[PDB]
């Protein structure tokens, strides 16, 4: 029973950006004989830990691994995107009592200023120099669409809405 874990956490990234796949819980473990499967696809690697360079809009995808005697592990969804802001969730469903990280990302890494996040519509949080929004203990509460607000440069932009939703 393997599970690939993200490092970055965040699993929706900017075109160009950098993404490891580990076959498994901390970085500090190894292994060989992985099996990697992007849409199904095999892949080439072999090392427990995939790694992601420049990432292309055709790195977006489901992927899984899998071990000499194991079933192949619970599919993980990577997107890419291209835009000014992108909302990054550290899971996208939560179990309730676990922690929940947001986001507010701006492209090229730059820096965003007056930033909001918004759920359901209303005015949640609001910072000058951005801080990422997180929560320890998540109430069932929480679960709704999300997506954040920020100057770049000199202009306001708005980010796509992220849906969140915690079961218990
Ligand atoms: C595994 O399956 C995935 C399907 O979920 C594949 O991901 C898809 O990959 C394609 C090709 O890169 C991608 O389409 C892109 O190509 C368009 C033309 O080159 C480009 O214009 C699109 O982006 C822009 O345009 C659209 C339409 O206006 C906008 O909505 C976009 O926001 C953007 O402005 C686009 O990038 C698919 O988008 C992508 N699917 C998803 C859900 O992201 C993987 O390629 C496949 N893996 C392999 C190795 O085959
Ligand atoms: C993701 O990882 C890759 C690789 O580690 C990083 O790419 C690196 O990008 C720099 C540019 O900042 C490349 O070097 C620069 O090239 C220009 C022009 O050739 C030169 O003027 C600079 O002085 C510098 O040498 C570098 O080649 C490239 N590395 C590789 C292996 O391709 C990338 O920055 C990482 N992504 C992010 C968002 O950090
Ligand atoms: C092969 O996988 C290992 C992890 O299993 C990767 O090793 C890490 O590499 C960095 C430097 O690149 C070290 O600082 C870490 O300590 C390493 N971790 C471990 C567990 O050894 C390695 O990057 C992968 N190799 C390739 C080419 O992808
Ligand atoms: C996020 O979930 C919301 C609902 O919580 C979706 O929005 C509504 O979806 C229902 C589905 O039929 C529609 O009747 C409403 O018109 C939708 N409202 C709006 C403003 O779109 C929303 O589509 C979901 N978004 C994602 C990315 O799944
Ligand atoms: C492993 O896969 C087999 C079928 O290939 C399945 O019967 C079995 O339940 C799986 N192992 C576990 C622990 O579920
Ligand atoms: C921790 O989570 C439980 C349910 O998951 C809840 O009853 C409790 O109030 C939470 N603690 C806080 C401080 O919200
Ligand atoms: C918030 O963003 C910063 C980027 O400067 C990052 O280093 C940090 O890990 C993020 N904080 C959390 C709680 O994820």
């Amino acid at each position: 029973k393997p599970k690939v874990s993200l490092n970055p956490p965040w699993n929706r990234i900017f075109k160009g950006e950098n993404v490891t796949l580990t076959c498994n819980g901390n970085n500090f473990f190894e292994v060989s004989s992985t099996k990697w499967f992007h849409n199904g696809s095999l892949s080439e690697e072999t090392n427990s830990s995939l790694n992601i360079v420049n990432a292309k809009f055709e790195d977006s995808g489901e992927y899984k691994c899998q071990h000499q005697q194991v079933n192949e592990s619970e599919p993980v969804y990577l997107e890419v995107f291209s835009d000014w802001l992108l909302l990054q969730a550290s899971a996208e469903v939560v179990m309730e009592g676990q922690p929940l990280f947001l986001r507010c990302h701006g492209w090229r890494n730059w820096d965003v200023y007056k930033v909001i996040y918004y759920k359901d519509g209303e005015a949640l949080k609001y910072w000058y120099e951005n801080h990422n929004i997180s929560i320890t203990n998540a109430t069932v509460e929480d679960s709704g669409t999300y997506y954040c607000t920020g100057k770049v440069w000199q202009l306001d932009y708005e980010s796509e809405p992220l849906n969140i939703t915690v079961i218990k």
